[PDB]
């Protein structure tokens, strides 16, 4: 009952160094079949008090051998653009814009490179994703690609094809750990909308030492090690069985045409 | 000098008390040719501490009179959808996901009015905007009809018809009054990129008493009364000539169309 999900991934590139190599490219979805299976070698990361909440997605992925019309394709095209930075307000996906247009979202999971990307007040960002039940126009993820791979341009602490991971996880209907709270807000007040993740204040970036406690959630503390939190790409090595509920739900609903 | 922005507004109704009324629409439209000409009479509520700041943004808007392919139009469009809730994800500004397709961009201002909206968490929200340079086929603003206009579904305390102030102040590229911090950084650290507009901590909501101060900006504190801000539409009242700048900036540049 593995689904397999078919991929295109759009290089949107202005330097040549940013139409990154189908290696590079390969070597994310070889993490994308590792981290969505349960076979990643760090899942000996977790601690042992959680060691029984790991789950395995049951979801693969593959480049797609054919392209919308039927024709075959290697899975990947290559867009050359004039435009020098992306942001969340989809630039990325229309052609029109300097990008390059979706593939049928029912058909395929889309997934945009570009060099640079920035959030709405210029932030410096290196992935964003759309959730399920959005316009075809723009479902799928969009990863810079120095955090794209484990090889060519990708660069650490975004070497190991985690932002992919994170991304792909929102694009199944994942939400951040903590719980996503406005600086106005209770930093315990939100929930992920899953039980099996502890309830926890706010990111956590960088490389945390277990057990980081917050919102009393101590001895056993953040599940900081979970793909849904911020911390660097070694450090994240699990979903929950928690988060493969809301993954089926969306798989059997909204997604079910992949199914 | 002033000038004068064409609007098409999009209705997408499920039910038929959603499909609000050309009366309800045609108010709205006064009172954005009020709050962009410092022609409202609450500008009067505005602590006289300030009264050296407050700005006529010399902008007025019109309901089109000639659609896209130039035949007459009432600038309304009438949409019925199934979908029983809209988000941030732009599913109303596309006929394919049960809303309706943009008009262009560089000749209209598009405004999108729908039931429910909510963010991609499931948070509810009265209305969101894009900024200038993104996609044409997403650009303008939502807003929901109980926070649309001063009469027919309009409901207190949203009803002065200020959610589309604030809106369109996002479209015209103002940012929010107090720099949009996440969770954990400093509420001091960032900016509006407006210098006339006090330094603030966190947005202020509902009817706050002058002065609030935050951020060491006393004795006057926040400018809480901006559009910008986050406050009842009855406490929100007016634009400052540092905010003016930024819109005129913006008409220069990305929009110079509508000049
Ligand atoms: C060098 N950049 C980073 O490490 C930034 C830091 C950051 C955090 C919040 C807001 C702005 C910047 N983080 C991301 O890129 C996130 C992806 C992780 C897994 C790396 C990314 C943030 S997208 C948003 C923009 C605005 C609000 S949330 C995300 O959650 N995608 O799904
Ligand atoms: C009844 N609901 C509300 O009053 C919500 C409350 C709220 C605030 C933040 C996040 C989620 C909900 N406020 C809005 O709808 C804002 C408009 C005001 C002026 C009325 C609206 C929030 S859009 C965002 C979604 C996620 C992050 S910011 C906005 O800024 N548009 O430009
Ligand atoms: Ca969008
Ligand atoms: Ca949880
Ligand atoms: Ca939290
Ligand atoms: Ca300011
Ligand atoms: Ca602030
Ligand atoms: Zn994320
Ligand atoms: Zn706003």
């Amino acid at each position: 009952e593995i689904v397999k999900i078919p991929v295109v991934v759009h290089v949107v590139w202005n330097e040549e160094e940013e139409n990154i190599s189908d290696a590079q490219i390969q070597s994310q979805i070889d993490i994308l079949n590792k981290d969505f299976r349960k076979l990643n070698s760090d899942v000996s990361q977790v601690p042992s008090v959680w060691s029984n909440l790991i789950a395995d997605l049951g979801i693969e992925f593959f480049l797609a051998t054919k392209d919308p019309n039927g024709n075959q394709t290697t899975g990947i095209t290559r867009t050359q653009t004039s435009v020098t930075f992306f942001t969340t307000s989809d630039e990325v996906k229309f052609a029109s814009s300097g990008g390059e247009d979706a593939w049928p979202a029912d058909r395929y999971l889309n997934i945009w490179v570009c060099h640079v990307l920035k959030s709405e007040i210029g932030q410096d960002i290196l992935g964003y994703a759309q959730f399920p039940g959005g316009p075809a126009e723009t479902d799928g993820v969009v990863i810079v690609d120095a955090a794209f791979g484990t090889t060519g341009t990708a660069l650490p602490p975004f070497d190991k094809g985690r932002t992919a991971t994170h991304e792909i996880g929102h694009w199944l209907n994942l939400y951040h750990i903590w719980g996503d709270e406005l600086r106005f807000e209770d930093p315990c007040s939100r929930s992920d909308e899953v039980d099996d993740t502890p309830n926890q204040a706010d990111p956590n970036f960088g490389a945390p030492s277990y057990p980081h406690v917050s919102c009393s959630n101590g001895p056993n503390g953040d599940m900081f090690m979970n793909y849904m939190d911020y911390v660097d790409d070694k450090c994240m090595v699990m979903f929950t069985q928690g988060q493969a509920t809301r993954v089926n739900a969306c798989l059997d609903g909204p997604r079910s045409s992949f199914l």
